[PDB]
């Protein structure tokens, strides 16, 4: 999984 | 943003 | 699954 | 930013 | 895993 | 910055 | 998959 | 931008 | 995967 | 910039 | 992997 | 700059 952004 | 692989 | 947006 | 490999 | 950003 | 290999 | 844009 | 390989 | 942009 | 090989 | 930019 | 071989 990944989280991309601020 | 994006949350991937939930 | 994924969540894309703010 | 990016959090990868969750 | 990795964290990239501030 | 980058935190790698978590 | 891919996301292209701002 | 582009996010590739999700 | 890749992220290209600011 | 570019983040490659995620 | 690589990170290119500031 | 460049960070290579992560």
């Amino acid at each position: 999984g990944a989280i991309i952004g601020l």
